[PDB]
């Protein structure tokens, strides 16, 4: 399916099944396909699942402008309005934790029943004056430098630390191939702009506006988004939030810990 | 090109050349690109060739519902009426033999000049009480179990027995790579639903409704769709049907026996 | 974005940034993505960049007809009119040098501010009676025979001489994988037809109609499109044309010499 955003950007999405809606927001480099197993799992169990390709990624258009969290959040708002969704459970992975949070902050939670943050960059990823524990911005500067030289090889190299293959996790060549194939669909511009967005956007104000049941899941083996300065803190800043830590799990735990995630999502919805 | 099915599913197709129409229906996991060599061959020789991506596959939309043979047949019906095709020759490979057969069963043969069944699941694939020689359903249950864990690697592993690489056939890395690339485009849900469809659908009633010239081609080295209980039987059940067995050919013989297939299709059309 | 050509073919394109427009025409097998780095470079420096997927390639439709330079040129004309572009700088790579040249020859240069020909087939690629120095046509006949057997492996094998990997150039597996992925999106028919097009089309008449500032860049290590009989001659035949030769550079120098190309394009725009 598609809808057209305010600025004319065509956004691809899937809308599967029937029942209370669960809307998924993918991470950097990937697209809606990253959720295929969670969507099938939940939609065969009484839920309606929706997942979009973020502007500049997957099967969506690749605008030069609007590659920032305020726009990402408004895109989600437009999708929700387009489908006229109510009592929706928002689920975000990695940088996608940011735009579902920013959606709530900018638009409120009248249409929202719950929030799930998976290995998310919330409440803040990069260093700030009062957050020296964050990731130094020159780390992300180097991401950009390498992406602007050879993004294809960057993505390929990213697989190892993403899935924790360098630390004993087992992930098939097939999954690594699919990851690279999907990532290559994306815009070079969007890919680099997203680094700026997730490196420097402060979601701490957002946390204070989240007034729905919230579940935070993170792997404490995460090499990409440090548990200690993200997931751990988000769970504290969001009133009433629940926290689940997957022991030694990597960043890409929707793959390595798929069954566990599926069951945790279902249990959250049934609460 | 695209058309929109009754339920809103956008279906991608290619319509090449001019002359009497030949409409191709692809097998599981693939898309219209599997036919590219037959299409170029025939359209360069005075025929119009049409090939669609089955709902849930390739460049087509990925609906949660309608992943069954009755719907597949009605999609074909819509395409045919869409283009107002007449004296069309239907060509189906593997599970695609099922939906062209079901099209004739459901809609009749007024627009149809002939039928070609290539390594097809017709008249019946999986076991039934009166068909113990069929493939045990637990084989297909296992397919689903593996697909719901890691479909990417399933596809990759499938290449070997599909093309008979494990049994003396030579297929390039390029072909194997393209096969995987195309298969990854598909929906996880459609991929799994199709297993249920081709595993359990009985086309024996369909065979009695086929009242047009028919050519059945099958490799007797087929590791995926057993010749003895499919093609061999279809050729007997369809009145006046012709049977050609490609010696030692694997399931994916459109690749391994391309030239022979091209020439046989042309000969059938010129009968 | 998309527009619809005269014959109904839907063409995909990207339109990034603002300012004086720069329109890119890609080479054989590739698509608009080959320009991603040049587009980001220039659009972050005050220019508007536009790149399309040629009919039959990338994300564009795959027509059976119209796979020839006159049609390619008219496609470009339609895009230029669609966006009402003025003072546009046309940039063509390999076979794409042909359709920007043919656009000017067919439509004039009223809307054109400049022309850049990168490793282009201009003014003539294959042999003619008065051009025995060109590439013998049996070389291209061989391309076609191999493509019509296994285009996937042809593309894979083409990577080496294309990027000069067989002669000391270093190119990542990622780049080679992305190259293959994009090429496989294309139509078999368009792919083969393009060989006929670039093999036999004479652009010498076109050279005389080019009345705008022109920059010709070519690698003198180019194993695909011979500098001595293409770029070298084009620079002489086009009045006022500037010539830059990248020492030992391969055909695919937008990859191997990306930074040098970026800077040369900017310098040309700033003259």
């Amino acid at each position: 399916s598609t809808f057209v955003a305010k600025d004319g950007t065509q956004i691809y999405f899937k809308d599967w099944g029937s029942g209370k809606p669960v809307l998924f927001s993918h991470g950097w480099l990937l697209d809606a396909d990253m959720w295929e197993y969670q969507m099938e799992y939940l939609s065969s169990r009484g839920y309606r699942t929706i997942a979009f390709d973020r502007r500049g990624f997957g099967r969506s258009d690749q605008p030069w402008t609007g590659n920032d969290y305020d726009t990402f959040a408004d895109d989600i708002a437009q999708l929700i309005e387009h489908l006229d969704l109510k009592e929706v459970t928002l689920v975000g992975f990695s940088m996608g934790g940011g735009d579902v949070a920013r959606y709530i902050a900018r638009h409120g939670s009248a249409r929202v029943a719950g929030l799930v943050l998976l290995g998310a960059v919330t409440p803040l990823f990069g260093q700030k004056p009062d957050y020296p524990q964050g990731v130094p911005l020159d780390v992300f500067a180097r991401f950009k430098t390498e992406l602007l030289k050879d993004r294809a090889q960057f993505i390929s190299d990213f697989n190892a630390p993403f899935y924790g293959i360098n630390k004993g996790q087992v992930v098939s060549q097939g999954v690594q191939t699919q990851t690279l194939q999907i990532a290559l669909l994306a815009s070079l511009k969007a890919t680099v702009d997203c680094v700026t967005a997730f490196a420097e956007t402060d979601f701490r104000p957002d946390m204070a506006k989240i007034d729905v049941p919230t579940l935070v899941i993170h792997g404490d083996g995460d090499q990409i988004v440090p548990f200690e300065t993200t997931g751990k803190v988000a769970a504290e800043l969001i009133k009433g939030a629940e926290l689940k830590v997957y022991k030694d799990a990597p960043h890409g735990f929707a793959v390595t810990h798929a069954q566990q995630l599926n069951e945790d999502l279902l249990a959250f919805l049934k609460r």
